[PDB]
């Protein structure tokens, strides 16, 4: 008659990591890292994104003739842009505060083009100007959303234009100034010398003087156009005045939707899916709390860590019994492969029956503790750092370096935190299982007191031939020492 | 004869958290977080702050007629500014490098107004300009610290003015340029076209051309005024030259005190109390090492963590035991003991007792005190937040600042919570291990002359008195003396 | 008739820190912090640095007469500069985007000077202008790399100049504009009022108008010179045009090597060494993974932490057996201290038979403990290689907010990593000491379980057998193949007595 104490064993092959030891096989393990994507760009919560193709943001907003499919655009969830777009400013020039405009657009979802200064209103100027830089079917053309004002006949009168915003939302207005390359061009276009362009709102006051200089030919042109933008508030008016060199707007952009969006730098095309998280390399469909695909992300999906494997050890160490009679063994030499009922067991051999009964109170406590540990580990890492895309100009290298260093540092800190937490928790889990088995064995030894012959394999042979009910009493904790101690003493005295 | 090993219990209802367990009752605990404030603004170390009221920094430094109570200002600890002040620039315009000026002012404690260009020196111009934008009792007026220069008759001679910084410290100077709305206003105000304003020092060199354009009316005016500033070093000179459109200064602001200060964005008011540090919501009065009121504080007071609870366990589990034959540590704690933590219940032929141990308890107390001190000390070099202001065209910089501060606060909060949880686990395991070690020590000393009852203590196989049990407690138990006695009774 | 279980103690004196106790003596420990330097500025991989001396970057690039030894410079590994150099802009003025130029130079290793606008192409102007602000031997002079254009007679024709970049690499070009102090100076120098300076490239378009004003005298002059720069791409053209106030370049700087370098603020002089990384205070020669000298380093060498000590406990606890029973006295075990006669391993099996004694060492436990501790040290060192490295940056007088942001970011990351390292060391020390204690207890418990009841424990660390044993039985107990069913009768018979 003997009750033996041991633990569970199975045929799992999962391997976890520990600070003191690597390459450790366990019974059950939980994976927290997702490393798979479908590699396709597609729709976020039913709203397709805005595909710019070979066009840039400036080329879309100004109305490049090549970007003629973006004249009217529906609601979008994010914007696809290429690293080096081909169709930008067809006429060579610059764009003031381009990165600030992109940052503002990174949180706008829909637009609404409003005709604020119709082309027919300029009855004292010529509005059919064009250039060969932006040519359609050989003939010269121009930006579709802007008007090029030139002299009519031989005089260029003072040009005035105003607009009072009553559209119900904030508005985006873009204008420009032309810089010719010689006085002959200036006289043949505007007939005046010493011109100015003045723009004035309630908070904006600018005066621009054109600069005439010789420059290298870009797109076959020596001149340049400089573009500026502003945000017009509700019930606020904008005023234009110029004696020449004014590229007046015709359309204003009204902010309609607003929301959470972004500009994603990719070179792919939109496919047919339905996803919830989108990365530049692909989409993610998972319920795991971590991922290692790309730091930049639009939507809702797990956090980012630079790790290759994050596995949490939930079960016990997998060391079997190493492959005739009386081999009931114990937890000293290994686990039991034939329990499959619980975690810590009470294998027994009574004079009439034998079995592999499993404990219930200790297993429940261990499971509750492990589940609490897993939940705490997950809940400690939902306040991580999220990266937001930003763009910088050629003369903003210090700021770009600062941003990159900040992002990299925070990412490294959080990765280190996650790895250290997983390793330490694995160590404590294995120690916890060993301690629980030892505590069970010690409690049974204390209860059995003297009427037991401890064998050293992990279990003890009784000094009395006590039946089942005695043994369920031992397992339950209600073993009565003086009930049957006289017979045990008599048997031991032999 | 029985000697039982156990642990102390009481009636406390303090709960701590752990990685494996939640809401565990402990005998003793320490709170590390303050969550209360008086909801008031008052003096920092006896120096009252500077209450702007319905005014802004630009309106105070330029001399807005509504801010006439700030013409002379004493020493201050911090500046109270509303989010959207009403009295700023009376005449519409703009201020160049405003945020840099605020950043500079955040480390200045006292000013001193010095008359650097008296109004009467401009004997070839008119210095009685005004506007209805800032009018007092109907009649037009102007900024009190600046001079508007206008025709004298029908001519505007070239205006020249210089100042040499012999005051004693650095000085702040402000000047302005006027942009009219039409040529008629320019001709009736200055009688010149194509004017300029030139300012030059040993470092700065500027020349501004006025702009004339049609603009929407703000405060009833279509014109604008553009203001600039510079810091004049000691024994340096500043020169003014203009043929028109010049708003010249009359006073300069000398940096007198310097120190550590800040600007608070609050809508409250100053009342009569005293504090050691101040937050925008109220004052803090504590000796605790953490708080969760507001990240931006001025003074000397604890670190900020975005947490609702931070409790450290400095005691044992509260599991009280529930006739005769007093049990031990297997069944639970003892309420009788009041002296120490680890128990050595005393029972004998003539008297019993509830004696404590003075060796293990001292070691445990020293270890726990060292742990608490290490936890508090390892966190005295954590991040602190400093206020900053950004313009409408610096949203990327503002986002970078906000993200950096938020990330550092999150990192430190995570560190705090993880440390507290791990230390609580370690403390509970430490106390259990200490009790087990005491029991094992007693069992090792008592080889065979005792029998294990199994519930936490032994019954001796031999008769003894207080001497034997005191020897057991002191680790001087000797086997050979009472050996034959026990071997006889073992039969 | 006695085997005993114990551990190892020696003559060491190293001390470690623990989260529960301070200044604990351990047998072996490993240091991870380097706190020494030679206090010298030396070569980096055989390439000497660029010694500016009393000159600034602007003075070197523009060609100050005092910096005449830097006209031709070889390859460099880093740049040594002073906090407040004396010889900068000889003629007073400014330098637009100075800090951006310094940031660009922080990744350039060699320069090669190309003559792009020879001084003799200006056949309609005067190219011998000079000033007394920077004069050699009393006679007036000017920047050696730039040309000051003035009148030839009583006229100033329009000046034009172009260059096509066929040098094979990106190029740095610097020009300037002169602001006089009165109209008399302007007429004496140019005979033109309303002049302009226009510079135009593929992506650059600028136009400057000189400003005339009265300013205080700096180095005896009331005028200022404003300098601008640009980077010229390959196969691109730069155009110049001015009616006056043009300070044209003669040489252009061609980027040749490129690499990882920086600008170091020091007041020292170069000496003869060969180091692998350099700090502003000195050079470092170490194999440790940490140092606490200076946050700004150039080269390859360990990470930086604000700590005074970082010692890892790789050994046991030094608690020697203070009591020493002279001659007579049984040898105790592990409860009352460690042993000194042990010289082989950490956990031992001292035995005392009738034909001799011994101090043997268990090899199964010692090797496992060594493997575990080595893995622990390797993991600790590995986890801290993804630290934060600081980079020097310069800011102007109107960028205080950005400077504060940079300083706070660097400092905060520094404190975070220092805290991480210190906490890891403390916790690992605690776990190591408890690990050794648990290993000794496990050895004792294992032998007790194997040996069952054929002995009597004395509680001092070991037990005396109830039967006669020899070297074979000692070896069987130590190895783990003790045979109970062959001694039970004799053991019981002896114990009954
Ligand atoms: C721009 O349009 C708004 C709306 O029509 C104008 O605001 C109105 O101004 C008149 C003044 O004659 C008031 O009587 C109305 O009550 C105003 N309406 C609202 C809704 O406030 C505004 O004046 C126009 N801007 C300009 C420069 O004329
Ligand atoms: C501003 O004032 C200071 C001191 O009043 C002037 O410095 C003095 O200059 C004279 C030149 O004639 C010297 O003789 C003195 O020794 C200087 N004194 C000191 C204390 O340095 C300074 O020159 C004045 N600024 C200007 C532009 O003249
Ligand atoms: C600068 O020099 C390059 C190379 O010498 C010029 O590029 C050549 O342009 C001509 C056009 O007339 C082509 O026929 C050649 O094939 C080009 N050569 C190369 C190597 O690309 C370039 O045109 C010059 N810049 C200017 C403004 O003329
Ligand atoms: C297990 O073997 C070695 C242990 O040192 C380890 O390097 C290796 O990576 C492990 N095996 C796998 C498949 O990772
Ligand atoms: C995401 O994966 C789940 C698997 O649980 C699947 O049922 C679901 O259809 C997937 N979603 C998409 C959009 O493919
Ligand atoms: C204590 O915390 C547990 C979470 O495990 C919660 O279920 C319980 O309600 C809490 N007790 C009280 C009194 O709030
Ligand atoms: C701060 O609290 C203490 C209580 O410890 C009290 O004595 C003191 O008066 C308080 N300070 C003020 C300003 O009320
Ligand atoms: C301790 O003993 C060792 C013996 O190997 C010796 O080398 C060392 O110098 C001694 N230390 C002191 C401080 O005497
Ligand atoms: C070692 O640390 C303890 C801290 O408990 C301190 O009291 C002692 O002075 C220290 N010893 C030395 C030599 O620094
Ligand atoms: C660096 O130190 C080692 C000793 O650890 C020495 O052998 C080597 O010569 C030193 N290097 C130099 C450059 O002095």
């Amino acid at each position: 008659d003997q009750i033996c104490i041991g633990y569970h064993s199975n045929n799992s092959t999962e391997k976890v990591d520990t600070i003191l030891e690597r390459n450790v096989t366990v019974t059950h393990a939980q994976d927290l890292l997702e490393k798979t994507h479908n590699g396709k760009l597609c729709k976020l919560n039913g709203i397709p994104p805005l595909e710019l193709g070979d066009c840039s943001i400036a080329g879309w907003l100004l109305g490049n003739p090549e970007c003629d499919r973006l004249l009217t655009v529906p609601e979008w969830s994010y914007i696809m842009e290429k690293e080096n777009p081909r169709n930008g400013l067809c006429y060579p020039g610059s764009f003031n505060d381009y990165e600030e405009l992109k940052h503002l657009l990174s949180s706008v979802t829909h637009f609404e083009k409003v005709k604020i200064l119709p082309k027919d209103r300029w009855t004292q100027h010529t509005t059919t100007g064009g250039s060969r830089a932006c040519a359609v079917s050989g003939n010269p053309s121009f930006f579709r959303n802007m008007v090029w004002l030139t002299k009519k006949g031989s005089n260029y009168p003072v040009a005035k234009g105003s607009y009072n915003n009553t559209s119900g939302e904030q508005m985006l207005v873009i204008w420009g100034v032309h810089h010719p390359n010689d006085e002959a061009e200036q006289r043949t276009l505007y007939q005046n010398v010493g011109t100015y362009v003045s723009v004035g709102t309630s908070t904006v006051n600018k005066r621009s003087i054109p600069e005439i200089a010789t420059r290298p030919k870009v797109n076959g042109q020596g001149g340049r156009m400089e573009f500026s933008w502003t945000i017009l508030d509700m019930l606020d008016t904008i005023n234009f005045e110029s004696t020449g060199n004014l590229i007046a707007p015709e359309y204003g952009f009204k902010i309609s939707k607003r929301g959470s969006s972004g500009i994603m730098k990719t070179e792919g095309t939109l496919e047919n899916c339905e996803t919830k998280c989108q990365t530049p390399l692909g989409a993610i469909n998972t319920t795991l709390p971590f991922h290692n695909i790309h730091p930049l992300t639009i939507g809702e999906c797990p956090k980012y860590v630079k790790s290759e494997k994050l596995v949490l050890a939930t079960g016990l160490r997998n060391v079997p019994q190493i492959e005739l009679f009386g081999a009931i063994a114990g937890f000293i030499e290994g686990g039991w492969q034939g329990m499959v009922d619980g975690w810590y067991g009470y294998h027994h051999s009574n004079d009439q029956g034998s079995g592999y009964a499993a404990d219930k109170e200790s297993t429940q406590k261990a499971i509750d503790g492990i589940t609490n540990k897993v939940n705490s580990v997950i809940e400690k890492m939902n306040t991580q750092f999220e990266a937001v895309g930003k763009e910088f100009s050629n003369l903003e290298k210090r700021l770009e370096n600062l941003n990159k260093k900040m992002e990299d540092g925070f990412l490294d800190v959080w990765t280190y935190n996650a790895e250290l937490l997983v390793l330490m928790e694995n160590e404590r889990t294995l120690d916890f299982h060993d301690s629980n088995v030892k505590n069970l064995y010690d409690k049974v030894r204390m209860q059995l007191r003297d009427n037991a012959k401890e064998l050293g394999n992990g279990c003890f042979e009784f000094y009395h031939k006590c039946d089942d009910e005695c043994m369920n009493s031992v397992k339950n904790g209600t073993y009565d020492y003086p009930k049957y101690e006289e017979e045990s003493k008599l048997n031991r005295n032999e």
